[PDB]
């Protein structure tokens, strides 16, 4: 299904201008991260795939990635926990291929809004959910069916 072609490593801020954080090794959590800190801003190693593949289904293209924690060791992914779409960090290697639906949990499409200078990442394995922040500092980053309201889910990446 999926087949990975390279990885670059990018900055990101939402645009709200807060930035990601590992708060603990599950928990990736957004802030405006300001004055003196100990804490260490999060990058992100994007890995580019090109289809052979899977669907069905999906509201979006074209660019599948995964998005790697950089220097962490992680990897986002969605899955379900309990009942509720859920984004969480795994620990996961670098996959050349995607090719069952349960590694497609680490694939998401970015979104490029090449005029503005923009992003989404919609999730492949559910369809019509974004990754999110807060409106509040402090809070996990994570998915929803609602993108951009009552939420954030539009991003800069700044190579």
């Amino acid at each position: 299904a999926f087949r990975y072609t390279r990885s670059q490593s990018f900055d990101i801020f939402d645009i709200n201008q807060k930035c990601f954080v590992l708060e603990s090794p599950t928990q990736l959590v957004a802030l405006h991260l300001q004055g003196p800190s100990s804490s260490q801003k999060v990058r992100l190693n994007i890995a580019l795939y090109r289809p052979r593949g899977p669907r069905g289904s999906a509201g979006t293209g074209q660019m599948p990635v995964a998005l790697g924690i950089k220097g962490y060791k992680l990897y986002m992914s969605c899955v379900m926990s309990g009942t509720e779409p859920t984004l969480q960090l795994e620990e996961a290697d670098v996959m050349r291929d995607i090719d069952s639906v349960e590694l497609t949990r680490f694939i998401f499409y970015r979104l490029d809004s090449p005029t503005k200078g923009t992003t989404r990442f919609e999730s492949a394995a559910f369809p019509g959910w974004f990754i999110c922040t807060s409106l509040q500092p402090r809070q996990p980053v994570g998915i929803t069916n609602q993108p951009d309201q009552v939420n954030i889910a539009t991003y800069k990446l700044s190579g």
